[PDB]
């Protein structure tokens, strides 16, 4: 596998997003997922929406909106959907809103999705290498996780227990400090200008390898 990898720079991620104070990170990590398969698939860059996971794929697939929820059922509503719309038609509002889908404006499908196993960082390299980013849980209830700023990211208080979704958009090193690539949805300027760097093979780190998985459309 190649030393370093980072999607961005193959046109497969799009800009930041903003949740503000809606919990649909679950929501932005899945549609980033999917976004780099649908660029992989037809060549177009396009925003998805997470607006139409957080209204539509709800209790049915155990999800609470703005209260949380899980990157594989937000892939299996798109699944049994036959559809997401684009983020331009079904834009974000950071509420829980009645699912207003309309296939008049689908950006993209999804027909499966693979689920890594677990605490496995050699194999969440694989997938990011040969596959796409990968959607990822991560323990974020700690305050160095707010606080931060720049580097590699590693804090000695971090468990395995997930609670904020992420997009693993590629790893690398930083003078040989192992760490991935990760594109979080807390804005343009959280971290590095809306990307941190989370440390690699390090033991299964905040939990990083504990929930991977992607789509394919
Ligand atoms: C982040 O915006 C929201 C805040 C409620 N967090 C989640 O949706 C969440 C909570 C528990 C576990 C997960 C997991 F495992 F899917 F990553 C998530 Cl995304």
């Amino acid at each position: 596998l190649p030393d370093s990898v980072d999607w961005r720079e193959k046109g497969c991620v799009t800009e930041v997003k903003y949740q503000g104070s809606c919990g649909a990170c679950w929501a932005f990590s899945a549609v980033g997922a999917l976004e780099a398969q649908l660029k992989l698939k037809t060549g177009k860059l396009v925003s998805l929406s997470a607006q139409n996971l957080v209204d539509c794929s709800t209790e049915k697939y155990g999800n609470k909106g703005c209260n949380g929820g899980f990157m594989t059922t937000a892939f299996q509503y798109i699944i049994d959907n036959k559809g997401i719309d684009s983020d331009a038609s079904y834009p974000y509002k950071a509420m829980d809103q009645k699912c207003q889908y309309d296939s008049k404006y689908r950006a993209a499908t999804c027909s499966k999705y693979t689920e890594l196993p677990y605490g496995r960082e050699d194999v969440l390299k694989e997938a990011v290498a040969n596959k796409g980013p990968v959607s990822v849980g991560v323990d974020a209830r700690h305050p160095s996780f707010f606080l931060y700023r720049s580097g590699v990211y590693y804090e000695p208080s971090c468990t395995q227990n997930v609670n904020h979704g992420v997009l693993v958009v590629g790893y690398g090193d930083l003078n040989g400090k192992e760490y991935w690539l990760v594109k979080n949805s807390w804005g343009h300027n959280f971290g590095e200008e809306g990307y941190i760097r989370m440390a690699r093979n390090k033991g299964n780190h905040c939990g990083i390898a504990s929930f991977p998985s992607y789509p394919e459309i």
